[PDB]
């Protein structure tokens, strides 16, 4: 037993490792979206940079789980990072829809981890999830939903001018 | 009944007073460690200053419970602060081992208080513990465990050179 | 055919995707080393930070291949990022030995890619490898070899004091 | 024989003069595009300025070949700069398509010169081409391809609003 370990259930330790993997998976998916929007036959560079930024954020969230694991006396166990579901992402609307689904998948896993931590009476883990993950998750879901609404308003997928304008006005110029 | 009191159970009020006492006890133990490492026949002054700092931190945490008690309309009730378990602390490894145990004792009392606050459906007290005590506790336990690992690596208790080097490189120069 | 594509062989495009994967694999291995040295029963934090930095560097090198692929009109194709070979890394000497091997594996793949680019008469790709990858690779191999020499000099694996001192003097304080 | 000349083949000297001429030709073509977009019945001034900038860049690249020739002990030999292929350039999409073709023609000539320098075992000339010409060429081809993709997305040639918006958002305001 680790000398630091206190009130940290084996099930929570394992679930933290699984959540770490999911954050890495999410990061990799966003990296794929970045590369897609940087293609010469896609060429929406502010959209590309948006997804690149989100890839980096998810990788930071994975690292934060590694640090958490060690702080509690658990042991990091890594698994393969599966490649993303798609090799090409269609257009800005399709990609944003996939991102919304991904963020809700990650949110569900965080909420499930919170249920487990609650079950095992681990208030430190509950607080960590609430303070470092749950609020920023709701904000990302809201932002992406807002974007989807605007992409539909702009006539995606058919309205190429609308898609061009979204890249200029909705996502930060990069 | 205090005019400010709302949703604050007598049992929680009493447990806050007990936790206050434990913080004061922890502070006093760290003060003893400070004085020990400042002895001319011990003379590890950065180690001494580390424990002096932790003594001050625990006293601040006691004061924060006093303020909390009054904010909720409870009444501070003080008891004797018992002297520390030992009069002399052996060496840096022995002291760090005792500090680890002390921090885990304090953590257990905080977790028990959180269980009580949860039982009595006091989300303010739960949040206070989570936001002001539980995370910094995990960090202190991790730091001290890391130190113990390094002290063993350095050949404590027998390796006096190792102990000298720990005082120069592991704890902040004071 | 991509409208930008010129003098870019399908074989080179595929090899760039494979090299991208290898950079991601290397990044992941370094992340594992970071997490290991951050364990409370390992606790060599400057060593941990060294490997964290190298993980970030390799991820940047992967991103640079993505950008390269798109600049030439190739298409990024991602595969699973395999988990690292080990779950625990022994000690600083064992980890550094594994890092040396990893950097030489990456170097060999870069040199093989250069051979292919030379075969296909692609001077842009040759220059990219020479200017962005090959020199920094030689420097990393030299640095890690120098470290291994010093770890052996310090009496690793048996000399715990030597290992402690390496973490204080050889790797940047983090 | 020039007193400075060493390892510089007559064929390479001649090919450098031909490449100089091609850079001047490219500059002149871009100047024609500038003047076209500045016409009162065309009036896309940011597009005009984009082409003016590229004209200046190509003239700088011609000058760099003159300097190179003299450094190696070759002799600059100038020929007529042929007028551009067209007197009018249609619209932003047509012009960008012609620019893409021009940049790929220049790239092919650079790659052919590199083949010759390789044949004649002239590493100085190979390095000069790789370090001063080949990478910036790939970048220009990628940028122009990205633009063409966006012009098609914006509904060129028929969508005049799309063309107006490209001039405001895609090319630097001048
Ligand atoms: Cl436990
Ligand atoms: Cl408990
Ligand atoms: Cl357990
Ligand atoms: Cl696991
Ligand atoms: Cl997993
Ligand atoms: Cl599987
Ligand atoms: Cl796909
Ligand atoms: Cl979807
Ligand atoms: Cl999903
Ligand atoms: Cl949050
Ligand atoms: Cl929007
Ligand atoms: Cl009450
Ligand atoms: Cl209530
Ligand atoms: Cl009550
Ligand atoms: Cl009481
Ligand atoms: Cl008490
Ligand atoms: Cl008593
Ligand atoms: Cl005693
Ligand atoms: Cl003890
Ligand atoms: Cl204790
Ligand atoms: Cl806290
Ligand atoms: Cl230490
Ligand atoms: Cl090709
Ligand atoms: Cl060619
Ligand atoms: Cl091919
Ligand atoms: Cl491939
Ligand atoms: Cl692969
Ligand atoms: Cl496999
Ligand atoms: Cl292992
Ligand atoms: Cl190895
Ligand atoms: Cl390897
Ligand atoms: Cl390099
Ligand atoms: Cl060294
Ligand atoms: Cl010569
Ligand atoms: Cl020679
Ligand atoms: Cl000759
Ligand atoms: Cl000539
Ligand atoms: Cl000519
Ligand atoms: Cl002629
Ligand atoms: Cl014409
Ligand atoms: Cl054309
Ligand atoms: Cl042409
Ligand atoms: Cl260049
Ligand atoms: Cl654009
Ligand atoms: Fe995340
Ligand atoms: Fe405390
Ligand atoms: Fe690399
Ligand atoms: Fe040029
Ligand atoms: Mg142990
Ligand atoms: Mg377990
Ligand atoms: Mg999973
Ligand atoms: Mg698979
Ligand atoms: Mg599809
Ligand atoms: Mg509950
Ligand atoms: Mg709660
Ligand atoms: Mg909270
Ligand atoms: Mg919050
Ligand atoms: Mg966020
Ligand atoms: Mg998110
Ligand atoms: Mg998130
Ligand atoms: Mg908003
Ligand atoms: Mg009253
Ligand atoms: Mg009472
Ligand atoms: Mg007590
Ligand atoms: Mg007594
Ligand atoms: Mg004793
Ligand atoms: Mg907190
Ligand atoms: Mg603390
Ligand atoms: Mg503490
Ligand atoms: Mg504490
Ligand atoms: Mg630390
Ligand atoms: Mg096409
Ligand atoms: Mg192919
Ligand atoms: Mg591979
Ligand atoms: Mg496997
Ligand atoms: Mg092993
Ligand atoms: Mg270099
Ligand atoms: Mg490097
Ligand atoms: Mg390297
Ligand atoms: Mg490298
Ligand atoms: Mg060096
Ligand atoms: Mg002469
Ligand atoms: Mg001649
Ligand atoms: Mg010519
Ligand atoms: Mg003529
Ligand atoms: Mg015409
Ligand atoms: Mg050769
Ligand atoms: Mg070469
Ligand atoms: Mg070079
Ligand atoms: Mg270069
Ligand atoms: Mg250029
Ligand atoms: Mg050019
Ligand atoms: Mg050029
Ligand atoms: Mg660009």
């Amino acid at each position: 037993v680790s000398q630091v370990r206190q009130n940290y259930h084996s099930d929570c330790e394992a679930a933290v490792n699984r959540m770490l993997n999911l954050e890495l998976y999410a990061s990799y998916t966003y990296s794929s979206m970045y590369a897609f929007f940087d293609r010469d036959d896609v060429a929406l560079h502010n959209v590309a940079e948006f997804f690149k930024e989100h890839s980096h954020e998810e990788r930071e969230h994975a690292e934060k789980f590694m640090k958490y694991q060690n702080k509690r006396g658990g042991r990091v166990v890594l698994q393969d990072i599966k490649k993303p579901e798609r090799d090409e992402w269609g257009n800005t609307l399709e990609a944003m829809q996939a991102a919304l689904q991904l963020e809700k998948t990650v949110n569900q896993a965080l909420l499930d981890l919170h249920k487990l931590a609650t079950d095992k009476v681990d208030p430190h883990l509950c607080d960590f999830l609430e303070s470092e993950y749950l609020e920023e998750q709701v904000k990302d879901i809201k932002r992406i939903g807002d974007f989807i609404t605007n992409l539909k308003r702009l006539g995606l997928p058919e309205n190429g001018m609308g898609e061009y304008l979204f890249d200029k006005h909705s996502v930060k110029e990069s």
